[PDB]
């Protein structure tokens, strides 16, 4: 009805023409990272837990080339970036480091510059574009930190390893956008491979390609076209009250303490704080079981876990929206469905049957009273790189 299609070879194309137009040269290398969807695992990875995202054919490519003159020269077509869509910057030094501010796109760029572990970092002209949704829950940052890291890369290889990578981008992504994120988004958007998903273990960082390959089984993503101010604000709260837990608790994470071990402790905590703990140790245990039940093949089964997490991250985490409510309840009557990502909008994942839709598609559209767009998700490859 109103599916978005990957346009990737259009998205790399695009990208081209702009960069011959802006800086008057073809440019001498393409860069992709992708967007992701969390099957299974919500607000666990910042409590060492476990996570299964998989990486979209939603991408942020960089075009571009290297300078000789130690700047950065960005321009952005993508149509909801804050303006300008151009930013020139000295690369930082011992002296001068790159600061947050405006426009506000640009910082997911300048944060990853400013941590980059290896040296000497030239100066480089770049076009950035991107089909994942900006602001709607897909991690559109990860992939733009993941995508200019690895366009880093190749202007001065880094001997590192895929977390050292994520946590650079996490901390342009603290120190940079403000925003507290665990490991999750930049670690799919590295380590994604298409016709898989990635379960991460947000402890040991430990990773597991699960094969998702099965032509019969759909995933779809629908796009509440929603954000609640409460986003922004209540990440931070959610994640302070897991501290909270934790400390009380004598655990140096969630991860470690046990449903059984909390049941006992109900004395010992907030009833919101009971309640959040309940979630993350609960959705620690389902993800473990999602993953088991992939491997298994069965596709009806971890529904349950699916919509237990919705439920759970509704009911006791508290961070769904009426509009995820809603698409959930349009679309299960399909395996499955919940909300994806940091809640309070953006989108939901629904595990259907592929010949379902797009019924899914006309009911969804006529029965969510807000706007929906619809993604048919292949599970993706993560950060690419193509030579010009
Ligand atoms: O305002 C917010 C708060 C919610 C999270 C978030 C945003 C904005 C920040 C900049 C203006 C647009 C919205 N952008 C992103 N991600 C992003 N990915 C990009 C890829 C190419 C170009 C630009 C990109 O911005 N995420
Ligand atoms: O499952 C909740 C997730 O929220 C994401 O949007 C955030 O970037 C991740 O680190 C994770 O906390």
């Amino acid at each position: 009805a109103a599916l978005r299609q990957p346009q990737v070879a259009e998205l790399l194309a695009e990208a081209r023409r702009a960069f011959r137009e802006e800086f008057g040269a073809e440019p001498e290398l393409a860069v992709s990272a992708p967007g992701r969807v969390n099957l299974i695992g919500e607000h666990t990875d910042y409590n060492q837990g476990l996570v299964l995202p998989m990486a979209l054919e939603l991408m942020t490519v960089l075009v571009g080339s290297p300078r000789k003159d130690g700047l950065v020269s960005l321009l952005t077509t993508s149509e909801g970036a804050d303006e300008p869509q151009r930013l020139q910057f000295p690369l930082p030094t011992a002296q001068r480091s790159l600061e947050p501010g405006t426009p506000r796109w640009a910082n997911y760029v300048k944060g990853v510059i400013q941590y980059y572990p290896a040296a000497p970092l030239p100066g480089f002209s770049a076009v950035v574009v991107s089909s994942v949704p900006l602001g709607g829950g897909l991690s559109s940052s990860a992939s733009l930190e993941v995508a200019t890291y690895t366009f880093l890369q190749q202007l001065c290889p880094d001997s590192g390893t895929i977390a050292a990578r994520a946590q650079v981008c996490q901390q342009a992504e603290h120190s940079f956008a403000g925003m507290p994120c665990g490991i999750m988004d930049q670690f799919i958007s590295l380590m994604g491979q298409k016709g898989h998903a990635l379960l991460i273990d947000c402890r040991s960082l430990e990773t597991s390609l699960v094969p998702l390959s099965d032509p019969k089984l759909a995933v779809l993503i629908t796009n509440s076209n929603v954000r609640h101010s409460l986003a922004s604000s209540e990440y931070p709260v959610r994640r302070r009250q897991c501290e909270e837990v934790a400390r009380a608790l004598g655990a140096a994470s969630l991860r470690e303490v046990q449903l059984e071990e909390l049941e006992a402790a109900r004395d010992l905590v907030s009833k919101e704080g009971f309640r959040r703990a309940r979630h993350v140790v609960g959705e620690i245990r389902r993800t473990a079981q999602a993953a088991a039940a992939l491997r298994r093949g069965d596709y009806r089964a971890f529904g349950r876990l699916m919509v237990e997490s919705h439920r759970s991250l509704r009911d006791d985490y508290e961070v769904s929206c009426p509009e995820l409510d809603q698409l959930v309840e349009a679309a299960l009557a399909v395996y499955g469905s919940r909300m994806t990502g940091g809640g309070f909008g953006g989108c939901t994942v629904t595990l259907l049957e592929a010949s379902a839709a797009p019924h899914a598609m006309r009911h969804i559209q006529e029965h969510y009273g807000g706007t929906a767009t619809f993604y048919l998700s292949q599970a993706a490859d993560g950060a690419k790189v193509l030579c010009l």
